[PDB]
Order: C-alpha cells, then sequence, then structure tokens
C-alpha cells in the first residue's frame, strides 16, 4: 500500500478508475522511458496470449510503451492492450518481445478508485466534474493513501489529496455548482521554525497523526537499521540529532569532513550536524515529508514590518495558525498567507499584535 505518497494521475476518465504514478519510482519510469529508446532489434511474444506482456508502439505518441495483451482480436487488427506505466488502452497491431533489462520491473501505475463517490450521480456528470479538477491541476503533486480491496478484480481503495483538500470534496463541490466554505481554504498548523517571511517551516494539524506514526515506527525499528555510507548530496537516510539524540527522516545538505555532515529534519523542518546515519527503509521514505516550506505572498511582505512579524511569531511558538496555500514552488516550497484566530497577520500585527 501507500501512505500519504506524493503522485500524478496517468490515466483516469472516473473517479470509479483512474491510474496513478509515483514520484517514489520516478527513478524507474525514467530507465524505462529512456531504456526504451533502444527498429532493428524486435521480436513476437510468446505465442500472444491474456496477460502476455510485450512492447507496443503508438502512432498518437510516436513511441514505445510496456504493454500486455487485454484481449487477442481477429488478425484484420492486432490486439488490446493495457500500457502497464500508464493505464492507457489501445489496439496496436503488432506486439514484440520485453527487453531483459525492463522485464523485472513491475508495471508502474497503480489502479485507483476514490474511496469515497457522490451517490445519485450520473456518470456523465461524475467524469466531467473529474476531468476538470485533473485538468484544474496537472503539472502539481497529489498525495495519495491506498489500501487493497477485497475484490482483486477492482482497484485499489484510495484517498487523494490535493493543496490539502479532499479530492472529493472538491469533486462534490464542482458537481454540484455549490460554491465552498472559505473555511476550507484555511489550514490549522504550527509554526516549526521561522527564520524570515522568505522560509519558515510549519506543520499541518491535519499530518500530526501520520508525523507521530512515522515517529514510533522509526523508534521501533530504530535499533536494528543499517549504517548509512554513501554520504553523498541530497541523499534521504535515518540520522541522529544530538540535542535529541533521536533518528528522524533526514536528508544531507552539506558533507562535511569526517562523517559528519548538516542535514535536514524534512518532518520537523530543522538543520543540525550529525556523525550518525542509518539507511531508511523504503517503506518509511513513500510519506511525504511532514514539515512544509513556506514563504509569504507579495501583498503580506509588503504590508508588514519584518520586525513586529519575527516577533509576534517567537511568543506565540506552539501556537496554532492557519495557512491559505496560494501555490506551490517548483523547489516544493508554498507560498501562503497566514492567518492567526482567522485574523489576517497583516491585521493581526497591526492593533498591539
Amino acid at each position: 500500500s501507500e501512505f500519504n505518497s506524493e503522485c500524478i494521475i496517468s490515466y483516469g476518465n472516473s473517479p470509479k478508475s483512474f491510474y496513478v504514478q509515483m514520484k517514489h519510482n520516478s527513478a524507474d519510469l525514467d530507465l524505462i522511458v529512456k531504456t526504451l529508446q533502444s527498429k532493428e532489434k524486435l521480436k513476437k511474444l510468446i505465442d500472444p496470449t491474456t496477460n502476455s506482456n510485450g512492447v507496443c508502439y503508438s502512432q498518437e505518441d510516436a513511441c514505445y510503451y510496456r504493454c500486455s495483451i487485454k484481449s487477442v482480436l481477429d488478425p484484420s487488427q492486432g490486439f488490446e492492450v493495457f500500457l502497464l506505466d500508464y493505464g492507457n488502452t489501445l489496439v496496436v497491431p503488432e506486439v514484440w518481445q520485453l527487453p531483459q533489462e525492463i522485464e523485472p520491473i513491475p508495471s508502474l501505475a497503480l489502479h485507483c478508485q476514490l474511496s469515497k463517490i457522490p451517490m445519485d450521480v450520473s456518470d456523465e456528470k461524475l467524469e466531467e466534474a473529474f476531468a476538470a479538477l485533473l485538468e484544474q491541476h496537472f503539472g502539481e503533486l497529489y498525495e495519495i493513501t491506498t489500501q487493497p480491496n477485497e475484490d482483486e478484480t477492482k482497484p485499489l481503495i484510495a484517498e487523494l489529496r490535493i493543496n490539502y483538500k479532499d479530492f472529493v470534496q472538491e469533486l462534490v463541490s464542482t458537481v454540484t455548482g455549490v460554491q465552498k466554505p472559505l473555511e476550507a481554504e484555511l489550514h490549522n498548523c504550527v509554526v516549526v521554525q521561522f527564520d524570515g517571511p522568505m522560509s519558515f517551516y510549519v506543520q499541518m494539524e491535519s499530518d500530526v497523526p501520520a508525523l507521530e506514526q512515522m515517529t514510533d515506527k522509526l523508534l521501533d525499528a530504530e535499533q536494528d537499521l543499517p549504517a548509512f555510507s554513501d554520504l553523498k548530496e541530497g541523499a534521504l537516510c535515518v540520522a541522529q540529532f544530538p540535542e535529541d539524540e533521536v533518528f528522524y527522516r533526514a536528508q544531507i545538505r552539506k558533507v562535511l569532513d569526517d562523517g559528519k555532515c548538516e542535514v535536514h529534519f524534512i518532518d520537523f523542518g530543522n538543520n543540525a550536524v550529525t556523525q550518525q546515519f542509518r539507511q531508511l527503509p523504503e517503506e518509511l521514505a513513500k510519506p511525504a515529508r511532514y514539515s512544509r516550506h513556506c514563504e509569504l505572498d507579495a501583498s503580506t511582505i509588503s504590508k508588514c514590518d519584518a520586525a513586529l512579524l519575527q516577533s509576534f511569531i517567537d511568543t506565540r511558538f506552539s501556537e496554532t495558525f492557519q495557512v491559505e496555500i496560494l501555490a506551490t514552488k517548483g523547489t516544493g516550497t508554498h507560498v501562503v498567507r497566514l492567518f492567526y484566530q482567522s485574523k489576517n497577520i497583516s491585521e493581526k500585527l497591526q492593533e498591539c499584535q
């Protein structure tokens, strides 16, 4: 299963059936694609049958893809195939063999279905809204949590979250005209590390449970985690924090001389240097970070005295604030609007903050 993992929707008409690709596999897909641009060579499947997996060419996309025969048709027209790493379905005239490089990698497209779908809705409607929302986003990353399903012939049961909003909520909204509680645009959180309006960190109250769990699983499996050696730059792993003497998910920021490095705790959004390093299980590498990097929208940064701001936040370091997300930069940081007890920070500040 996947838990709060970052992904994208490769294919999908309705919320009752769609395909997702994990960012935590972007590495392998990158391989397939490239190691797939390798005409002269070829083959013909093992007496092509159902479930057989070979390759196929797309006139439309003008390229190859890892295939899978869904239906063997009259020779007049090839086969009905399922694109393994996308979820698409084409009718290719001819297949081939699976180059013994790629042959081991499993299909990278997860077949999902929203956990809750709006009762009493025509699919012409559902699919329209669905299609609308996917377009209403694109480029950005979704966050998914799955769980297998009873019927093995059905898609995985998934919960999608885009920009801290429940996908079905946005769905129901789009499907009914119905506008939406502006309160939905705000999200409770705490500022775990403030060092300027262009850069601070917060934890979403909605992620607190997940964070705790992660904190457990680590502690438990802590004792028996191998040592981390390849101290490259930006390499993930667990790493002990001095003042704490605990192991957290971290990323190497600056490799120092010694077996010492500066790491950034991606779950608590703070840095420190440590001697300890241990491998991070893939299981605990799927979930997105739990600390969120932020910067205020320009209008706010403008209307505010960098001075008071720092102070105010210091005084209430453990208090809950709320953030409205305006955009996510490429790096992964959010441009946000900050609020205190629902009043805009820039307003709260002017009148004895």
